[PDB]
């Protein structure tokens, strides 16, 4: 019926953002200096 990748790593840290995976409480940081911007859209939780 349907397959695909599990994730053999671990992603304990995610940006809903845009949707990728960071093994990196540091890294995801710096990448959350990134959707600041005040897009067009919504918010979702301030
Ligand atoms: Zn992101």
């Amino acid at each position: 019926g349907s397959s695909g990748s599990s994730g053999t790593g671990e992603k304990p840290y995610k940006c809903e953002k845009c949707g990728k995976g960071y093994n990196s409480k540091f890294n995801l940081d710096m990448h959350q200096k990134v959707h600041t911007g005040e897009r067009p859209s919504g918010p979702s939780s301030g």
